[PDB]
């Protein structure tokens, strides 16, 4: 099954993606096909899949940005039928808003179902255009018709993800040990990983032996990751990735606090510097204990 | 011998602290004697002693809040020379800024003597009115005379003592780890420690569901505590005391993030918690993770 995580969804005949209008919170709002940036924060077009319990392949799709669900409007099986953002919750028994999403014929696009019609999400006659009507329609689970498959780009990471992420780095101490704090992550592009750092208030600050020393420029950019997570986003259930390192030099006669990210293939950790925004696969220290 | 730390001097005779006058920077600032409000941050009355390596019992004396130095004008023997706050660094060899600091007669009080005039700190006349003025000043290591003795009250603890305080405490896990990042602690009064999380930002804070959940506010108010030393002091080589922790209740079953504080007798540990305030002898979680 489609794992529980963040979605950017995109169409498999043309690049268009799954987009909440203008990320508006208001019911009603339309969901559109719209073209994206790849190794962007794409901010209207992040859908949480939250697995309904007892409900085989069926979720609940909320916008990370909007914080409203996937809804089909009145759960009518007319072809044709609106697709839009709705108030809801994550575990719902409304119908409009569950979704049993499934491999495709070609086995690695999706098909999205309603629960309640059993019609399908459909980019109407495979409009490519900014704001192209997405629909409920008729359709099914083996045919090869492209308006109605959808690829699956998975945008987050669960802790055991990022966790087999770090035990893969040729940098970690034999001592070391981790702590895990949230379950799911969206991860981020560096472009987003930097802009924070960069309006973070650390690229100004001056390294003071303890008062303002390695640990302090490493928490405070996790702070900053935290606040903004929390500012910029409306849906529940996720958390953003940084992660805090202290670690040890080869000699081992001296340490560092740093910080850590993901590539963008979501395999590998990569360090970064709080002090001056430097991306590194070598910082010069093995971790021997990490938090995220 | 004197340990390194930050001390609150307080006359023997009379209820007057050494103050730098109005905290100022200026080379030539008067150190003079002022009263003072116990379980506060005396702000312009906290003083770093730096040991000089190889010469025994010998410190400098750095203004926590000015980062300027206890200062023998001219380094002068004669009784009354000016005692004021100056510009130098933590290990000079600059007599005027270099203080032989040991037990007075009375076994705990101390004299403070300045290692080039061999003349001592003095509370001129035993004056106790805001401002009075300190003064080199003749005199002899065993005299019983008031003036010229001073109690170092200890506002700091070393990373050991606050190891001790941790270990000593009935809610650690058996697992417990814990992670030390700095050397020495300026210990705030609950009132300062209050108004540091007041003003950021997390009293207005919801929890959320992993995007700002307990890590997010333990985190954010470590990380409040670390820009309020920075933004708050000029000395350099001390840091604010402010722990993490990670948390298991009795039942293995729950866990929860939040922090941690020091007694005013620096023995025991406090529990703190980000999301409304609350300090806790017992949070109902013991610790099995800590940072500080
Ligand atoms: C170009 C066109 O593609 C297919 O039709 C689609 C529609 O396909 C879906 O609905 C039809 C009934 O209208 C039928 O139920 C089909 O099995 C189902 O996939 C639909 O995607 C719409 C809106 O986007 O566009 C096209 O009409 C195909 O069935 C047609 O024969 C034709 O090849
Ligand atoms: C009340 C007074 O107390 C003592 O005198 C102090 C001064 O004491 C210091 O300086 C004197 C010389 O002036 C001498 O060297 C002494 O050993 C030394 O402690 C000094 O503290 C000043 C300034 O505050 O105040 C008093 O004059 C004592 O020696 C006097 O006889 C008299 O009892
Ligand atoms: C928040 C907003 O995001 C961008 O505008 C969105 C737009 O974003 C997508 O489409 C644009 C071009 O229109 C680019 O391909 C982006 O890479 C896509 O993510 C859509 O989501 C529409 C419809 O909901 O709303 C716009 O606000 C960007 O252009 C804005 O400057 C701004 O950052
Ligand atoms: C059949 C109908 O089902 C529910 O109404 C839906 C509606 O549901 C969501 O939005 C409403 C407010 O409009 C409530 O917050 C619900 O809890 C949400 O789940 C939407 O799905 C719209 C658009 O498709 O359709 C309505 O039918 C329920 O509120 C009604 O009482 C009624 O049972
Ligand atoms: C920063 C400033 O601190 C206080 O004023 C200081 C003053 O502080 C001491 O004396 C006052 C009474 O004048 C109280 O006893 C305090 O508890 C002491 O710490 C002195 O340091 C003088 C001389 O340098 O400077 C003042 O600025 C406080 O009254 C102010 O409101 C302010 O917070
Ligand atoms: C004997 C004298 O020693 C030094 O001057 C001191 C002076 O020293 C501090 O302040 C100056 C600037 O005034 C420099 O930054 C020094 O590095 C500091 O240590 C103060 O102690 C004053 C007041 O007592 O006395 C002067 O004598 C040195 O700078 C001189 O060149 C000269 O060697
Ligand atoms: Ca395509
Ligand atoms: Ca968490
Ligand atoms: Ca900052
Ligand atoms: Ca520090
Ligand atoms: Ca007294
Ligand atoms: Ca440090
Ligand atoms: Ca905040
Ligand atoms: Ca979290």
């Amino acid at each position: 099954s489609l794992r529980r995580g963040i979605y950017h969804i995109e169409n498999a005949g043309v690049p268009s993606a799954i987009d909440l209008k203008d990320g508006s919170s208001s019911d009603g709002t339309p969901i559109v096909g719209w073209q994206f940036t790849p190794d962007t924060i794409n901010w209207h077009q992040l859908w949480l899949a939250e697995p309904i319990p007892n409900v085989a392949d069926t979720f609940t799709l909320c916008n990370l940005f909007s914080g409203t669900y996937m809804d089909l409007y009145n759960g009518s099986s007319e072809a044709g039928t609106a697709v839009n953002g709705w108030q809801g919750t994550a575990f719902t028994t409304n119908p409009h808003q569950l979704w049993t999403i499934k491999k495709s014929s070609d086995g690695t696009s999706y098909k999205i179902q309603n629960y309640g019609s059993k019609t399908f999400v459909d980019l109407v006659n495979g409009d490519s255009s900014d704001g192209a009507k997405i629909a409920g329609w008729t359709g099914t689970w083996d045919e090869g018709n492209p308006h109605q498959k959808w690829y699956f780009n998975r945008m987050s990471v669960s802790s055991a993800e990022a966790q087999a992420a770090i035990a893969r780095n040729p940098h970690i101490h034999g001592t070391y040990r981790g702590y895990i704090l949230d379950g799911e992550y969206l991860v981020l592009p560096n472009a987003t990983f930097t802009q924070i750092w960069k309006d973070s208030g650390l690229p100004g600050s001056k390294w003071r032996e303890q008062i303002y020393d390695c640990d302090d420029f490493a928490i405070a950019m996790k702070a900053a990751v935290g606040k903004w997570g929390a500012d910029s986003w409306k849906a529940n259930g996720f958390a953003i990735f940084c992660g805090v390192m202290l670690g040890v030099n080869k000699a081992g006669d001296a340490a560092h606090a740093y910080n850590f990210t993901l590539t963008k293939d979501h395999a590998d950790i990569v360090f970064f510097e709080p002090q001056n925004g430097g991306y590194l696969n070598d910082i010069g220290y093995d971790s021997y204990m990490a938090f995220y």
